[PDB]
């Protein structure tokens, strides 16, 4: 039975009041984190977001939603931001246009949550990446785009690996810093993690920034589970080929999705990493008919399991289900390969991917660094975040000022 396989035992049974209505899911959910400026909201003002949600609400949008529908109800205030950032560049107000282009970027990426899967969300995606790198690229330390050829790519997959990049001042060949490769989410790409870049820069560390295979620009086969290893081995040649970064120290962290990417990577990639972090990542049940037939309806703001089917590249759920087995990374052997350091850190009342994952990972292989944290779900915040940033520091000998970092992170 289903409501005593995992975990959180029933609660898998319980429906999240947000998926009833937009209204339910702003009140319950996003209007919080909008106001403090945190994901999905990163770089976003409540300013920007209230007046369209307003908007949404009078309309009575909800599940199931019509993608174009939605996305079209963001556009106007996206583009009216756009605007005022593209005048304050024209002006010389190189601080009030990075604003404005990240603000516009803001909303152009909720407009295509939780992935692109209509017209006007893929339209969205481009749009928001567009006043994304306008708006870094004006930043006092600039996040510029780098387009790494895809060398180990194989017939029908992209020709690059498009990647945020972050070198801090005074990096050389003779001083070389320590990386951290950020590995993004189902929902959150490049343009959302990058908030986290200013932070690394500032404690002398770069960043690089990739998405998981069927987001963003991957240029990853969606439906075939070694296109990650592929992926990985063009990204670390070209970091590799920055001597301005110590290739001795580069750290995989990767955040909910991008955690099964973190922790895969630990045994495909184990000489090239000096560790890898699954931040409320899965490995095995996360691909259980069970588990994908209740998360529709748990935390995750819109359908998980039929947007996780999309991002392998399966046309319906039961499409996905009847063949998600072979993504598992203990049905696939990986678990059984020796590993690079891990961290593994959940909230245990995860209702997007299980605990039970966690379990797998440590069940499996060589041991590994584990926190859990009790009565949280996905992602265990906002323990998780110091609890991660305090080993890096300590892991790469870093001033351990988390705090200072932490505080870099709400948009303001
Ligand atoms: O900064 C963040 C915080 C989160 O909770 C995230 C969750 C999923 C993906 C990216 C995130 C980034």
């Amino acid at each position: 039975s289903a409501t005593e396989k995992y975990y959180i035992r029933d609660a898998i049974t319980k429906p999240a009041v947000h998926h009833e209505s937009y209204q339910k899911l702003w009140e319950t959910k996003w209007k919080k984190p909008c106001e403090m400026g945190v994901y999905p909201f990163m770089f976003g003002s409540i300013k920007d977001f209230e007046p369209v949600a307003q908007e949404i609400i009078k309309k009575g949008l909800k599940e199931p939603y019509d993608w174009d529908e939605y996305a079209q109800m963001y556009f106007p205030k996206a583009e009216e931001l756009a605007k005022i950032a593209e005048e304050a560049e024209a002006a010389g107000e190189k601080e009030k246009a990075s604003e404005y282009y990240l603000r516009s970027s803001a909303v152009y990426r909720i407009s295509r949550f939780p992935t692109p899967r209509s017209e006007k969300q893929k339209y969205a995606w481009r749009k928001g990446c567009e006043v994304f790198y306008k708006g870094a690229a004006l930043m006092e330390y600039p996040i510029k785009e780098v387009r790494i050829p895809h060398k180990h790519g194989i017939e029908g997959e992209g020709d690059v690996v498009p990647v945020n990049f972050l070198l801090p001042p005074n990096a050389s060949e003779t001083s070389p810093v320590p990386c951290v490769l950020i590995i993004t989410g189902l929902d959150g790409y490049r343009t959302e993690l990058a908030v986290w870049q200013q932070g690394w820069r500032s404690k002398g560390v770069a960043t690089v920034i990739a998405e998981i295979p069927g987001t963003g620009d991957s240029p990853a086969l969606r439906q075939d589970p070694t296109s990650p290893d592929r992926q990985w081995s063009s990204v670390l040649d070209w970091i590799e080929s920055q001597k301005a970064v110590d290739s001795k120290k580069i750290v995989a962290w990767g955040f909910s999705t991008g955690g099964y990417y973190a922790l895969r990577m630990a045994h495909t990639h184990k000489d090239r990493l000096l560790a890898t972090i699954s931040l409320g990542g899965g490995a095995h049940h996360m691909f259980d008919r069970e588990w994908l037939e209740h998360a529709n309806k748990l935390e995750y703001p819109f359908d998980l399991s039929n947007t996780l089917a999309y991002k392998f590249g399966y046309p319906d759920l039961e499409s996905f289900i009847e063949e998600s087995s072979k993504f598992s990374l203990l049905n696939d052997g990986t678990l059984q390969k020796p590993c690079t350091k891990v961290l593994l850190v959940n909230g245990n009342d995860d209702e997007i991917f299980p605990i039970d994952d966690m379990f797998v990972s440590l069940e499996n292989g060589q041991p590994k660094l584990a926190r859990m944290v009790k009565g949280k779900k996905h992602m265990g915040e906002p323990e998780s975040f110091s609890i991660i940033l305090e080993w890096i520091h300590k892991l790469l000998g870093l001033d351990g000022k988390i705090k200072e970092q932490l505080a870099m992170i709400p948009s303001r």
